[PDB]
């Protein structure tokens, strides 16, 4: 994929937030913003020029399930790749995300190797 497809990384908690940014780096990704959660996403969104995100589901303000699903519901970034990356493991949250519209989902703890599979598996299925 495009090495300067911008990324968004969401999630309420900096550790996992630089994780991801770091193992984007180490892909050849430096286009990487971070929000804290779904309203602050949001907010960045809007300010343009995204091509993928990757969120956190427990947060407050808005969480990601609500996030994928504003996402999936405004015209503009319809189709925006949603990646779901959360501690929530239970069938019942990823059948719910699924059917939000998420386009792939990684339970944590993850490996580097887990991630760039997934990442690319959404890379793959949309011709990126
Ligand atoms: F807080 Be997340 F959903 F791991
Ligand atoms: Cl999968
Ligand atoms: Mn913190
Ligand atoms: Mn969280």
């Amino acid at each position: 994929a495009d090495k300067e497809l911008k990324f968004l990384v969401v999630d309420d908690f900096s550790t996992m937030r630089r994780i991801v940014r770091n193992l984007l780096k180490e892909l050849g990704f430096n286009n990487v913003e971070e929000a804290e959660d779904g309203v602050d996403a949001l907010n960045k969104l809007q300010a343009g020029g995204y091509g993928f995100v990757i969120s956190d589901w427990n947060m407050p303000n808005m969480d990601g399930l609500e996030l994928l699903k504003t996402i999936r519901a405004d015209g503009a970034m319809s189709a925006l790749p949603v990646l779901m990356v959360t501690t929530e493991a239970k069938k019942e949250n990823i059948i719910a995300a699924a059917q939000a519209g998420a386009s792939g989902y990684v339970v944590k703890p993850f490996t580097a190797a887990t991630l760039e599979e997934k990442l690319n598996k959404i890379f793959e299925k949309l011709g990126m």
